[PDB]
C-alpha cells in the first residue's frame, strides 16, 4: 500500500488503535498494517508516508519492541519521507512523562531527515510534562484508553481527516 503503519504494543492497546487508523483510512488497499516486533529496519524504506505507533511505558520508556530495533533505525533514509505519529498513555497515572515514547522516536526519526506531519492540539488533555510536545502542541496523535476511551473514536476519525490532506488522499 501507499502508507506503511508501523506499531509496537504491550497489551494489545496501541493494536486495536493502529486497525481503527487503518480502517479508517479505506482499509488494506490504503494501508499496510505491520508490528515492529517483526520487522527489520529496512522494511520502512518501502514506503514514502508513514505512520509510526507506540505506546509509553515504564515511565517515559519506548515500548520493549521500539526499543529493540531503535538503533537500527540509523541504517534507514528518511529525507523525503512523511512520517505521521500516534500514540497510547495514561495522562493521570503518568502526568509527568505522558506520551513520552511517541516524542522520543520523533526526535529520532526527524533528526534522521523526515518531515513530521501530524500535529495534534493539547488543550483536551491533563497532564504536567511530555517530551512530544513541541511549540504548544502535539507531535502526533495522544489516545487514553485508560482514561478518556469515550474520545477515542472521534479523535482518530478527526486525526486520519487531517492526514489525509497532508497524504495526498
Ligand atoms: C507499568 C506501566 C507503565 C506505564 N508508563 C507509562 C508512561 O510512562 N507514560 C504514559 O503516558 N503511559 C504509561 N502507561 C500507560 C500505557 O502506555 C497505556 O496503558 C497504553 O494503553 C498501553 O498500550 P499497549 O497496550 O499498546 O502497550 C503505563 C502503563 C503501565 C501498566
Amino acid at each position: 500500500a501507499k502508507i506503511g503503519l508501523f506499531y509496537g504494543t504491550q497489551t494489545g492497546v496501541t493494536q486495536t488503535i493502529a486497525e481503527s487508523i487503518q480502517q479508517e483510512f479505506g482499509g488494506e488497499s490504503i494501508v499496510d498494517l505491520n508490528d515492529i516486533a517483526n520487522a527489520d529496519a529496512s522494511d520502512l524504506n518501502a514506503y514514502d508516508y508513514l505512520i509510526i505507533g507506540c505506546p509509553t511505558w515504564n515511565v517515559g520508556e519506548l515500548q520493549s519492541d521500539w526499543e529493540g530495533i531503535y538503533d537500527d533505525l540509523d541504517s534507514v533514509n528518511f529525507q523525503g519521507k512523511k512520517v505521521a505519529y500516534f500514540g497510547a498513555g495514561d495522562q493521570v497515572g503518568y502526568s509527568d512523562n505522558f506520551q513520552n515514547a511517541m516524542g522520543i522516536l520523533e526526535e529520532k526519526i526527524s533528526s534522521l531527515g523526515s518531515q513530521t506531519v501530524g500535529y495534534w492540539p493539547i488543550e483536551g488533555y491533563d497532564f504536567n510534562e511530555s517530551k512530544a510536545v513541541r511549540n504548544n502542541q502535539f507531535v502526533g496523535l495522544a489516545i487514553d484508553e485508560d482514561n478518556q476511551p469515550d474520545l477515542t473514536k472521534n479523535r482518530i476519525k478527526t486525526w486520519v481527516s487531517q492526514l489525509k490532506s497532508e497524504f495526498g488522499l
